[PDB]
């Protein structure tokens, strides 16, 4: 999107707390989370978790 | 999207099993769920659940 | 349990952020969340969310 | 429990669809899922998902 932090296919991980890592497969927006992403785990195919942008970091 | 069953803001509910109802706030796609939606509950603001298109119906 | 903050059937709600309210239906424990509860929403029968004890408050 | 299919610490996996594998860390019961388990992924420490007994199999 002309503005999003990440794009479909970006490989990301959660920065802290419970772990999660995999590819960006989607997106969501609410008043509480105005920029959120859906992420399919690379260890467990098919399982997707949603998180706010702040919780995620791209993997370099 | 030039093709999606639902659009942001559509009011939907789960057709069966565990209940869920509210507005479409997002979208996701995986091999397992090639057309999925994120839905923020209208009863519990801020809480979003993700589901495959098949599980949802627009509320008329 | 001879020690738990809440019991099955306790009516609770999330204290802040995304909302959630309903009855305690279960329990879990990990290193990250050594005291956690499963809660079935009272607005959406059948839908359960899990949270750490800290996030919940009994409803008086 | 004098009756449960699995016990805390059992190593299990989801039988089909989205994958999930790890240890049993908890339990829940609703009318919809009268026997459910919380499972912490062994690939993503700290992340727990809940499922009905039917969806899981112990790993031998």
């Amino acid at each position: 999107p002309s503005n999003a932090t990440f794009g479909m296919g970006d490989r990301v991980r959660k920065k802290s707390g419970a772990a999660w890592q995999g590819q960006i497969v989607g997106w969501y927006c609410t008043n509480l989370t105005p920029e959120g992403y859906a992420v399919e785990s690379e260890a467990h195919p098919g399982s997707v978790q949603i998180y706010p942008v702040a919780a995620l970091e791209r993997i370099n």
